[PDB]
């Protein structure tokens, strides 16, 4: 108490500006007493930051610190039976209110677990307070520190720095486990250095239960089983086995009997059980339509562009919502469109027939704005309807397209042009064909597919790609887009959403459907030869899955001819297998599902089995799944029959077995062409959770809700410990009950004690010892909105608009500024839709209800007849109203559609209004907003409005002043639930909060659990602990490349020796193991670092994995609420209801292993136990295997003296390795001909290319920023694809595919763009710098206009190398811009000015010229701050072809424009300069209007020759030379041969050399490297440094010999 007199005068600089300081300081001065001084003398800061966070927001400070129900009852309000919690600030008027908290942390660690508990605390009030007639916006004040205004941030740290002795002095002078937590609460901005010593500085209190955990856990271990006693028992165990259970048949292997499994396959796949046909097109509904189109159409205009132009004009004017309601905003421009249609009928004699029946309209059909086929006659009604409803209508709505509008409107008269309907009747009854029809829910003639020539076989896939693109841009339709008529097995088609596609110059096709969005529609495909319609089928599928083949006709064609070309030896057999494989590819392309996918992946297991000589005996028992349709059988007869076609011939059909295996394997990986998406989300997450919990509860460890930090009840603990001791039971010599997870703890003692002795290949060495914001809920993961965001941003925008109208008294809402703030902070009509269209349908229907409930939560602010009985109110209205408790989440099958018409159609009173009033002031929306969908055609949303409308919404205190457990929350920064004395089973704070997620792998969904922050904070130390372990280990590869490479090489040279090697995997490696197994492993580890030859301490390691042992895996709500309505887990959760009927949310278990959570800790277990099993085999079977493990895959390479008769050994390995719950998968294969390791199949004499995986990989993962970066992605993946020795021609065909993906997207083209076509060598010698060089200098083919600028490249580069400086400061000649840099260069080289003339009109049009293609700095900075700082493939592409038609291209002038407008700034300059490449290269006079986008190509060509001199070269200057035979498929491994002249280890050599280049660029954020750190400072698209800080990644390339001597050369 030496500062207690100073402590009064210290906060004497706090003037009582309010009541929050006056009474608080007059009670501060009236007693010198240290006993409440840490409480009463410190609560002034508990008043200050409280009031300040209340001083910021709209807040009336209740200094009483009281509850929710009496603050509602201070006015005249009956108390609504609220639960009572504590807020500290209100704003209560109207019929809504504001509860607010404040929480402040410097750590990221429990700053989030406070907000989670806070919003959970006020959102267990949403069940009860919303029913009172009042909503609330529970707002929080997240703070990293103390941001106060009534103090100037200078005395609060004196309050933490001078009181930091006074609690030490008082706790000496005078609470104990509320002493150091006050220390941990009063910390500054900590660099709180947490290592493995993190557990050491807590208390370690216990539970008086963990003794039984150890008593269940550490008994059978001694770590002291002698190495002679291991051999003695293990020899007798082998002698026990070899007479025990090998010969009586409980093994798992056989000799495969290679003939017999062929028959097993024939009975497996060739479904003689099925009712399926032979010709496949009869069976599936889409192949019907394909074979219709390609053999009803292969045997076989200024008004065009005018109609298309004015149609796109209608699309542009439609995206406004400026017709004050959402129904006329289609129909007035429909009137415009049909007026132009009759004006086209009034244009020529043959106008609406000869170029329109062959055009965009067919018989009784009109095409217009969105994609709407409208089928003319209805519009003849509708305008008659609309002029029926408003007789005086086209008087204001026409020149509202001029006034309050851009007024750029190219319409001749069609605005006010109320047409003669009789004139429209003339065209309408002129042409009528059959109306389109759609089908829900025998005969056969399809030319027997292989009875055709090979030429029309691509005409198949062209129609496939044409209908595929139609399915693609089916998505491109707007996602709300509600039509004009609502409302079944066979439906006459009134007006449909309908895409298009060409086929030839006359006949085009369509695609008919009704539902908007992403989900499955019921399609219908009609052709029109010359106007004559034809239905040609009606199928059912889902759009977002056919993103693959959109132009891959040449791509699949290249592989369907390429793979077929592997049979150059059996010509007629090749002539058989060719066409069937192409139809096979078609059928797989026809049917994406999970079943056909998983099957076709599952064929390599059989193929490795027939290739090798031993399988696991249960593989064919699981190599089929049940066909849910008749469609899965179609693929399951052909490749299966193809297996039958060339595995077992009646003669010796194993001749060229290597090509056979390669071929059929690439057939089997041709599975992977199905886009891995698990066709729906809610049937995936339940399937993933059933994959999660079924072996668990079969092993029997399901418990219900823990306390989430620590303590348990007795009974849940009992089944916990029951599973624990049942786990380790599993004796060393029982052969039954072996498929149960666990281990003989005493055989674990053999393994770990022989490990402690240094006779394994690994030991306890342990070099360099390991001892060194928006947050969601947990029950909806796999999605992209939490529930807490969906109240967070709602409350933010609600409180923001709560401010704007009570400054002056506006008292009105803006119906688009209520849609502007949310559209800003999540992702002015054009300013909204400028980035509003950059969303997803999941995001669209979320944003709609966000619009809804923000409009509701602002409609609640100004708030201060059921006798129209149609149906029973107690059976339709109020019964469903109380079953739902919400008018909002009302379903659609409990009612019908017409009751949403008729009871919604109640007559007008003060419940409705007319003259819809798009001003819309607040508080009157109860009659104003309700008529918005009454005057739209829709019925559901107004029904929700009308049912939510009309009130259907119904001294001890001085000692406990020092805050103990009875007084925790009375501060905010008291740091309540930090660890203070950590639990034996928990971290004292959380209990390892996890959730559910899948991964979408090829066959099965690999899982992931949802970590919290502290859970990951503990996960990191354990996984990097094992990382430092496995670095000292010798036979792991989860992160090491080198040992994996040596495993590869010795694997190959074992296979070339003709030696034997296994290949495993592990069925349910994830859900099997438990943390306590790994604790028991860690118990008998010595871990003697060679620093200190001594057993290290593991109590920070052993007691932290106890917390993993008791983890909280949550449940998805989508697996929880799907089980609510009415599959053994679905059976199990319904008997969790007949217990204590809480919903099973929090679930803890024993044996979990999040995959990638404790992964490497299993890897050392999966290393050491593997080497232990490997160790016996040198003494039990006198052979030397070597076993690698990548923590989920394993391999043992067997060395045999002087043939598979030692299967005696082999399943015995299983019989050993099954005992340690590393269960041998039924998918494993062991033999001597084919060995894997992670899809690297190392067969005799060669190596498997595995073509179609990478080929599929390029045709997937087309994600979208820029056609540099997007075409950098497929540039990368083409580097990977040609690493495997595919060809060159496939690569260019992929390049042409992605080129056409650009070209369809409306970017147009550029010689940067996609990479080149026909690239023959460039992959081998060099990165993108040489590829863009070849692409650009193949344009200048005569090699006379660009050899000059490469001469300039030599005259610059040989002066800018060593030996001479010669302006190494070129730093500012370049950075001025594009042209004038090159003008300095070219005169610097030595020539005339005439070259500077003749070159610099070579121009191209850049669209990310000045900035980017904005679809929401030089990118060099981003690559450096990426490397230096350390929604499918279809569904982005639609937001890519939509956010390219927007307002996108920028000038340096502030503002944006369109791509076609830049292409409207064009001319034609036929003299040899524009005419070099059409719409690619320009004259300057061809762009004399807009030449500022006309950047020069030759500047970037010069910079490319310098980058080709940077990253490699001194041959890249030279002339492209002339090449000048072998087997076509004699492919082999070639080497890079790159001559690099830079200096290596660049990672600091460029970052420090950004200062020497441009100062503010790194101020806010060698000999040669800096001159091309300078060739990407000013521009963006060279590709320089990114592939010199990272590496080429392959260096080993294999290619065909016909891609080497056929390739060019560029010698110096």
């Amino acid at each position: 108490d030496e500062y207690v007199q100073e402590l009064k005068g210290l906060i004497r600089k706090h003037i009582p500006d309010r009541c929050e300081f006056a009474h608080q300081k007059v009670t501060f001065l009236s007693q010198v007493h240290p006993s409440p001084l840490l409480t009463e003398g410190f609560k002034l800061l508990s008043s200050l930051v409280e009031l300040e966070s209340c001083e910021a927001h709209a807040c009336q400070a209740n200094t009483d610190q009281r509850f929710v129900d009496v603050i509602l009852s201070d006015n005249g309000i009956l108390c609504p039976t609220l639960p009572k919690v504590i807020p500290d600030g209100f704003k209560l008027t109207g019929k809504t209110l504001i509860l607010l908290e404040t929480f402040v942390r410097v750590n990221p660690d429990e700053f989030e677990k406070k907000w989670k508990a806070d919003m959970s605390k006020l959102l267990n009030l949403k069940h009860d307070l919303q029913k009172s007639g009042v909503t609330l916006v529970p707002i929080v004040d997240g703070r990293s520190n103390y941001n106060n205004r009534f103090v100037a941030d200078w005395v609060i740290e004196r309050m933490r720095w001078l009181l930091i002795e006074i609690l030490k002095a008082s706790k000496s002078m005078l609470e104990d486990q509320e002493y150091q937590r006050l220390i941990h609460s009063l910390s500054n901005v900590k660099n709180q250095s947490l290592g493995l010593e993190n557990l050491e500085h807590l208390k370690r209190n216990s539970l008086d239960y963990d003794e039984r955990l150890n008593e269940s856990l550490f008994i059978g271990l001694k770590g002291d089983i002698r190495e002679s006693t291991v051999r003695e028992e293990l020899i007798k165990l082998k002698m026990w086995f070899k007479d025990e259970v090998f010969s009586k048949g409980l093994g798992k292997f056989k000799l495969t009997d290679r003939r017999e499994l062929l028959e097993s396959l024939s009975s497996l796949g060739a479904h003689l059980d099925s009712d399926v046909s032979s010709c496949p097109f009869c069976n599936n509904k889409l192949m019907e339509i394909v074979y219709n189109v390609t053999f009803s159409s292969v045997e076989r205009t200024n008004i065009e562009k005018h109609y298309l132009s004015v149609l796109s004009l209608c699309n542009k004017i439609k995206g406004l919502k400026v017709f004050n309601t959402r129904r006329n905003t289609l129909l007035f421009l429909d009137l415009i469109m049909v007026n132009l249609m009759v004006d086209i009928s009034e244009s020529c004699q043959d106008a609406i027939e000869s170029l329109r029946k062959s055009g965009l309209i067919v018989g009784q059909m009109v095409m217009l704005v969105n994609d709407r086929v409208l089928d003319i006659l209805e519009a003849i009604k509708l305008i008659r309807k609309k002029i029926g409803t408003n007789p005086n209508w086209v008087k204001n709505c026409s020149k509202i397209l001029e006034r309050s509008h851009p007024e750029i409107w190219l319409q001749l008269n069609t605005l006010i042009r109320q047409p003669d309907f009789n004139s429209l009747i003339s065209i309408a009854q002129y042409l009528v064909s059959d109306r389109p029809i759609m089908r829900y829910s025998k005969i056969c003639r399809h030319k027997l597919f292989q009875e055709m020539s090979s030429f029309e076989q691509m005409r198949l896939f062209k129609t496939l790609s044409s209908i595929s693109l139609s399915l693609i841009n089916s998505m491109k339709t707007s996602f709300s887009s509600r039509l004009l008529v609502n409302e079944f097995g066979n439906v006459r088609l009134r007006e449909c959403y309908a895409q298009r596609f060409y086929l030839a110059e006359s006949l085009v096709g369509f695609l008919f459907y009704q539902k908007t969005g992403e989900r499955s529609r019921c399609y219908s495909v009609y052709l029109s030869d010359n106007g004559v319609m034809s239905e040609q089928g009606s199928f059912y599928c889902d759009p977002k899955r056919f993103f693959l083949p959109v132009f891959s006709d040449e791509v699949l064609a290249g592989m369907c001819e390429e793979m077929t070309s592997w049979l150059d030896f059996d010509t007629g057999l090749m002539n058989d297998t060719g066409p069937i494989l192409r139809l096979l590819v078609l059928a797989i392309l026809c049917s994406p599902s999970k079943r056909n996918q998983t099957f076709l992946q599952g064929l390599r297991y059989f193929l490795m089995a027939f290739a090798n000589q031993i399988h696991h005996i249960d593989l064919i028992s699981k190599l089929v799944v049940e066909c849910k349709s008749s469609s899965e059988v179609v693929v399951q007869r052909l490749a299966v029959g193809l297996f039958i076609r060339l595995l077992g011939g009646e003669s010796d059909a194993s001749s060229f077995f290597s090509r056979r295996f390669k071929y059929l394997l690439n057939v089997s990986y041709l599975c992977h062409l199905i886009t891995k998406e698990t066709p729906d989300r809610l049937t995936d997450q339940i399937k993933c959770f059933e994959k999660f919990i079924e072996p668990k509860v079969k092993f029997g460890c399901a418990v219900v809700n823990p306390s989430l930090n620590g303590k348990l009840t007795v009974d849940q603990e009992d089944i916990m410990i029951n599973g624990l001791k049942k786990f380790f039971s599993k004796s060393l010599r029982d052969t039954e009950d072996v498929q149960t997870p666990g281990v003989c703890k005493e055989l674990l003692n053999y393994c770990v004690s022989l490990f402690n002795r240094g006779k394994l290949k690994v030991s306890g060495e342990l070099k360099n010892n390991p001892f060194r914001v928006v947050i969601p809920k947990l029950d909806e993961l796999g999605n992209i909105l939490s529930t807490y965001d969906k109240e967070k941003l709602v409350s933010a925008c609600v409180s923001s608009m709560a401010e704007r109208f009570k400054t002056k008294g506006r008292y009105n809402l803006d119906p688009e500024s209520t849609d502007y703030l949310i559209l800003k902070n999540l992702t002015s009509q054009e300013e909204l839709s400028l980035m509003y269209e950059t969303l997803t349908e999941e995001q669209v229907e979320s944003f709609n209800e966000i619009k809804y409930d923000v409009q509701v939560a602002l409609a609640k602010m100004a708030d201060n007849s059921p006798f129209g009985v149609m149906k029973e109110i107690r059976a339709e209205v109020s019964l469903h109203e109380v079953k739902d408790f919400d008018p909002d989440v009302l379903p659609s099958d409990v009612y019908k559609e017409l009751c949403d018409a008729v009871y919604k159609s109640s007559e007008k009173c003060n419940f409705f209004l007319e003259e819809v009033l798009d001003v819309c002031p607040l508080g009157l929306l109860l009659k104003n907003l309700t008529t918005s969908s009454y005057m739209e055609e829709e019925y559901f949303m107004c029904f929700k409005y009308l049912l939510i409308q009309g009130h259907f919404d119904q001294a001890d205190k001085l000692d406990k002043s020092y805050f103990t457990n009875a007084a925790l929350r009375n501060l905010c920064f008291y740091s309540e639930d930090s660890p203070t004395e950590f639990t034996s089973i928990s971290s004292n704070s959380g209990n390892l909060k996890f959730g559910l997620s899948y991964k979408e792998q090829v066959g099965s969904n690999r899982e992931l659990y949802v970590g919290d922050l502290n859970t990951k904070l503990m996960t990191r130390l354990v996984e990097d602990f094992s990382e430092a372990v496995g670095n000292s280990m010798k036979y792991t590869c989860l992160n090491s490349e080198k040992e994996f490479e040596r495993a590869i090489c010795d694997m190959k040279m074992a296979v070339n020796n003709g030696d034997l090697s296994c290949s495993y995997d592990h069925s349910k490696w994830g859900p099997t193991m438990s943390p306590a197994l790994f604790l028991a492993l860690l118990q008998m580890l010595e871990l003697r670092t060679p620093v200190d030859r001594s057993k290290i301490d593991l109590d920070s390691v052993k007691s932290i994995l106890k917390w993993h042992l008791h983890k909280v895996v949550e449940v998805p709500i989508n697996v929880a609420e799907a089980y609510c309505i009415g599959s053994l887990s679905e059976e199990f959760f319904h008997q969790t209801m007949q217990l204590s009927g809480q919903i099973p949310s929090h679930i803890m278990s024993v044996l979990d292993m999040g995959q990638g959570i404790l992964h490497n800790t299993s890897d050392l277990y999966g290393l050491i136990t593997e080497q232990f099993l490997c160790y016996a085999l040198d003494l039990l079977y006198d052979v030397i295997p070597v076993s690698y493990t990548s923590s989920d895959d394993q391999i043992t390479l067997v060395k045999t003296p002087s043939a598979a008769e030692w299967l005696e050994m082999i399943c015995f390995h299983e019989f050993l390795s099954s005992k340690l719950n590393k269960f041998v998968s039924p998918k494993s294969v062991i033999g001597t001909f084919v060995a894997e390791f992670k899809s690297r199949f190392f067969v005799m004499g060669e190596e498997t290319p595995l073509l179609t995986k990478f080929v599929s990989a390029a045709l997937h993962n087309v994600k979208c920023k820029t056609p540099t970066q997007l075409s950098e992605t497929i540039d990368t993946i083409c580097d990977q694809c040609i690493a495997n020795g595919v060809s060159t021609k496939i690569v260019a065909r992929i390049s042409k595919r992605v080129n056409q993906l650009i070209r369809y997207s409306g970017y147009g083209d550029t010689p940067f763009g996609a990479i080149e076509d026909q690239d023959v060598k460039d992959w081998v010698d060099g990165s993108r710098g040489y590829r863009l060089q070849r692409k650009i200098e193949a344009i200048f083919y005569d090699d006379k206009e660009t050899s000059f600028i490469r001469n300039c490249a030599r005259k610059v580069f040989n002066d800018i190398k060593r030996g001479r400086i010669f302006e190494e400061n070129l730093i500012n000649l370049i950075g001025r811009g594009g042209d004038e840099a090159l003008t300095g260069f070219l005169q610097y080289a030595g020539c005339s000015e005439q070259e500077v003339n003749r070159v610099l009109n070579y121009r191209w049009v850049n669209l990310s010229s000045f900035g980017d293609l904005r679809l929401v700095v030089p990118t060099l900075i981003k690559t450096l701050q990426s490397k230096l700082s350390r929604s499918s493939v279809a569904s982005g592409f639609i937001g890519f072809c939509k956010s390219m038609g927007s307002k996108c291209v920028r000038d340096g002038k502030g503002g944006f424009l369109y791509i076609k407008e830049v292409y409207s700034g064009i001319n034609v300059c036929i003299c040899e300069i524009c005419a070099l490449k059409p719409k690619i290269i320009y004259c300057n006079d061809s762009l004399n209007k807009v030449s500022q986008f006309s950047k020069p190509i030759l500047w970037d060509y010069f910079s490319l020759v310098l980058t080709n001199a940077c990253e490699l070269g001194e041959w890249v200057f030279s002339t492209v030379k002339e090449p000048q035979l072998n087997n076509q498929n004699f492919f082999w491994a070639v080497k890079p041969k790159v001559v690099r002249q830079i200096e290596d280890q660049l990672g600091m050599n460029h970052v420090l050399q950004s200062i020497r280049r441009n100062y503010p660029v790194l101020f806010d954020e060698l000999k040669f490297l800096d001159v091309c750190i300078a060739l990407d400072m000013m521009n963006e698209n060279l590709g320089i440094i990114s592939h010199l800080l990272k590496t080429r990644d392959n260096s080993v390339y294999i290619v065909k010999q016909s891609d080497c001597a056929l390739a060019h050369i560029r010698q110096s």
